């Protein structure tokens, strides 16, 4: 599924995103934005032979399995093809994990280089929320 902005955004605000962990919520559309293009379906493989999965690109080395990823964790506990899904429940509930990890949201290097210290709440302007 191809989110509209807007609806990314009330998806996300839903499941408890809008300032978790004190990332308001436009840093969360910005961060999936530039991950995945609002594309539940996205992946990327990694120079490690990983692979990141949705809307938000979560990596197989630390948090799903795809069993085929050598050394790796899954610490979400749960199969990387759930990031998938047309539902962000899954994508939502691990990365509520990554971002309590200690780094927040430079977890996302695409967060850090694109979004951070940026004007993110453009990213859910004109939105119903
Ligand atoms: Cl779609
Ligand atoms: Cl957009
Ligand atoms: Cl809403
Ligand atoms: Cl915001
Ligand atoms: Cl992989
Ligand atoms: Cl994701
Ligand atoms: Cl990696
Ligand atoms: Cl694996
Ligand atoms: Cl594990
Ligand atoms: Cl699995
Ligand atoms: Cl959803
Ligand atoms: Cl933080
Ligand atoms: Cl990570
Ligand atoms: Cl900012
Ligand atoms: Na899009
Ligand atoms: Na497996
Ligand atoms: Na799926
Ligand atoms: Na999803
Ligand atoms: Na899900
Ligand atoms: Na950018
Ligand atoms: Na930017
Ligand atoms: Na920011």
């Amino acid at each position: 599924k191809v989110f509209g902005r807007c609806e990314l955004a009330a998806a996300m605000k839903r499941h408890g995103l809008d300032n978790y962990r004190g990332y308001s919520l436009g840093n969360w559309v910005c961060a999936a934005k530039f991950e995945s293009n609002f594309n539940t379906q996205a992946t990327n493989r990694n120079t490690d032979g990983s692979t990141d999965y949705g809307i938000l690109q979560i990596n197989s080395r630390w948090w799903c399995n795809d069993g085929r990823t050598p050394g790796s964790r899954n610490l979400c506990n749960i199969p990387c093809s759930a990031l998938l899904s047309s539902d962000i429940t899954a994508s939502v509930n691990c990365a509520k994990k990554i971002v309590s990890d200690g780094n927040g949201m430079n977890a996302w290097v695409a967060w850090r280089n694109r979004c951070k210290g940026t004007d993110v709440q453009a990213w859910i302007r004109g939105c119903r929320l």
